[PDB]
């Protein structure tokens, strides 16, 4: 416990003000990113134990960008953010490397409260 890098990594704008503001008092340093290639270069200039991927960005899965987080570090939790409900490659994704895998709309109460519960931070 003595670190909170995150990595907002999505292209359509708007959530990523959500996760910012929220994770901002909370008291979490998130960053923003769009192409998996940005997630990584941010991944690699801060090594975030958290990063969160949007499978909704119109250009590519975000799949392949897990495969090379968990390759660098197994020890990296990866949330991902797609359908709530058509597993597609959800439940094996978090076998991979994937904590959880939030959806759309989500609700930043389900967010700070899983993100809280798996990463350690100042409470109380």
């Amino acid at each position: 416990m003595m670190n909170e890098k995150i990595l907002i990594v999505d292209d359509q704008y708007g959530i990523r003000i959500l996760l910012n503001e929220v994770f901002n008092k909370e008291g979490y340093q998130t960053f923003q990113a769009a192409n998996g290639l940005q997630a990584l270069d941010i991944v690699t200039k801060e090594r975030p134990d958290l990063v969160l991927l949007d499978m909704k960005i119109p250009g590519m899965d975000g799949i392949e960008i897990l495969k090379r987080m968990k390759v660098i570090d197994e020890n990296i939790r990866v949330i991902i953010m797609t359908a709530y409900g058509e597993l597609d490659m959800i439940q094996e994704s978090k076998e991979l490397g994937a904590l959880t895998h939030f959806a759309k709309p989500f609700d930043i109460d389900e967010i700070r409260d899983a993100v809280k519960k798996y990463l350690p931070l100042k409470s109380n």
